[PDB]
């Protein structure tokens, strides 16, 4: 029942984060793993106390009266078992990490919940030696994340008390492989009104879920992977990102939910690779989560010890998109004349990555320059 309330809920926390992030950053390439966000401020929430943890949780969309805190705490424990049960042709792993200056020291009972309830791992970090630090960070990230994830944590400032991080390891295969032979080398992407970018086109003819939002002026393409997830590519019509972005939301996913329909598209799909990094921070505090990074904090829950609080909360997001899925890796020959209509993703695009059986949000974005 929670995990169902919860889907609703972090889509919304996604799309708000999201626009957050186009005022950062105007115009620039946006990517992060909404889910992976959302589950580890639960965990932190969940070794704070009063104010300091119903902000957290008040940030994240939910309202205390119809999801009580408890609830919440085991309804995300429900998630991370669910994403991250082992399955045949998917990888999925969310995770996150807290890093805890060495002179405080964590309850028991909280290390041993949070591994047992959101598999977290603490450590005691010497953040005196800003370099070390962020070596023992990206260390544990790229691990986690099977090498994919590499410098996720690249400011730390002096005196940091805590660090949290979270990640998503991701690896799956379309259901639809694209054929090789059918990419095209140096086609122009806009990444502007004028200025162009050549990028590889991957290109098949196949039957997908579509449709023209008429409303939002945008057409939506849904490729699905070979298990549980999805991806869907948002395609505003031109000039019209802006009136897209500020349109996303959870009933917007309901809409499309009913509204796609299957046939078939001459479908091009750049291949290419994205990433981002955030220092989550500014806009977290913006957003409500005040006390945690104050010294006023309440973390009674995770240690005795006075002084701690929130100094960082990092995270960096990372997706190919190629003709077998998310590995660039060889697609068997086996898994490979009407007129249909095009779909050419040849412009600045949104991408989102969902989860089926949870309804969650793995990747979103927006592909302003798919060559980095
Ligand atoms: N129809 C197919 C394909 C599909 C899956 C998902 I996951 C999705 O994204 C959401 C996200 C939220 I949050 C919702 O409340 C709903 I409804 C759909 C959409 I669009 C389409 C299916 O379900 O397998
Ligand atoms: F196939
Ligand atoms: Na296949």
């Amino acid at each position: 029942a929670t995990l169902y309330k919860m889907s609703s809920i972090n889509a919304d926390f996604a799309f708000n984060l999201y626009r957050r992030f186009t005022v950062e950053t105007p115009d620039k390439n946006i990517f992060f793993s909404p889910v992976s966000i959302s589950a580890a401020l639960v965990m932190l929430s969940f070794g704070a106390c009063c104010s300091t943890q119903t902000e957290i949780v008040e940030t994240l969309g939910f309202n205390l009266t119809d999801t009580p805190m408890v609830e919440i705490q085991h309804g995300f424990q429900h998630l991370i078992c669910s994403l991250n049960f082992p399955k045949k042709e998917l990888e999925l792993q969310i995770g996150n990490a807290l890093f805890i200056g060495k002179h405080l020291k964590p309850l028991a009972k909280f290390l041993n919940d949070v591994k047992t309830l959101y598999e977290t791992e603490v450590f005691s970090t010497d953040f005196s030696n800003i370099s070390a630090a962020k070596q023992e960070i990206n260390s544990h990230v790229e691990m986690q994340t099977k090498g994919k994830v590499v410098g996720l944590i690249q400011d730390l400032k002096p005196n940091t008390i805590m660090v949290l991080v979270n990640y998503i390891h991701f690896k799956a295969q379309w259901a639809n492989p694209f054929d090789p032979s059918k990419t095209e080398d140096s086609s122009s992407f806009l990444i502007d009104k004028t200025t162009t970018v050549q990028v590889p086109m991957m290109h098949q003819m196949e039957q997908y879920y579509h449709l023209v939002d008429m409303e939002l002026n945008c057409t939506v393409l849904q490729m699905d992977y070979s298990k549980n997830a999805l991806a869907l590519f948002v395609l505003p019509k031109e000039g019209q990102m802006e009136s897209v972005e500020a349109a996303m939301s959870s009933k917007t996913l309901k809409k499309w939910n009913r509204l796609l329909q299957k046939g078939w598209v001459d479908l091009f799909v750049p291949k290419f690779s994205i990433s981002a990094t955030y220092d989550l921070g500014a806009t977290l505090l913006k957003m409500g989560i005040q006390h945690a990074y104050s010294e006023n904090a309440d973390f009674s829950g995770l240690t005795e010890d006075n002084g701690l609080k929130l100094s960082n909360a990092a995270h960096k997001a990372v997706l190919h998109i190629g003709e077998k899925g998310t590995e660039a890796a060889a697609v068997p020959e086996v898994e490979l004349t009407f007129l249909h209509p095009i779909i050419q993703i040849d412009r600045s695009f949104m991408l989102l990555i969902l989860e089926r059986s949870t309804r969650s949000i793995l990747f979103l974005g927006k592909v302003v320059n798919p060559t980095e």
